[PDB]
């Protein structure tokens, strides 16, 4: 279950699930960039992988998080399989903060990634 | 040499080298807090450290970055070793971006960082 469970528990449980979450994340890099549809960007700082498929996905999916030098691989690599990757600067940062990898976008985000969702 | 140098390189060359110094980082984490002046923090998502002392030190120095539940086991050590800590969320955010582990604080954040030294 790839549920956010935005009502449940403290922000303290929230921060242990998110890191928990991140600690298993991999992955490698490519496979994770292959698995995503898009990535958002803050050029240099943050790369955040979605995934949104129609009949597969309830709502998009967070499938990664890379930071500093390492968004540059993502990027060469988002070329090398054909995956778009925006600058998005405020998505990026709301998702590094709040999001849990491999868990579905929080509330917050609905509107934001819907609007790089109908671009794709 | 600890100087930020900011003059230099592109904000590419700033992110593999804010990754490398990252990586080179610990520490364990009580060294690091022990270390330390003060922590500033954003609660259940940033803790920057920052080392102050006339003398040692030509401008304040970060001395660590950790994020998520790590941030409640910084909060716990610094009570044990008795650094304070504080919360400042945009220079928290500011540190956590554009800082780099054991470097002079940048330039944009003096003016910030200033305001937490004379509190300390
Ligand atoms: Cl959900
Ligand atoms: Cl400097």
């Amino acid at each position: 279950k790839r549920e956010y469970k935005e009502m449940e528990g403290s922000p303290e449980i929230k921060s242990k699930r998110r890191q928990f979450h991140q600690e298993i994340q991999s992955g490698n890099m490519r496979e994770n960039v292959k698995r995503s549809s898009v990535v958002v960007a803050a050029p240099t700082h943050i790369a955040i992988g979605i995934l949104y498929k129609r009949g597969e996905t309830p709502l998009p999916l967070v499938t990664f998080k890379y930071t500093d030098a390492q968004v540059q691989t993502v990027r060469k690599i988002a070329e090398e399989e054909g995956v778009p990757i925006l600058q998005r600067i405020p998505l990026a940062r709301a998702l590094y903060w709040d999001a849990l990898v491999d868990h579905y976008i929080p509330a917050e985000q609905i509107e934001a990634t819907a609007e790089v969702l109908r671009w794709l």
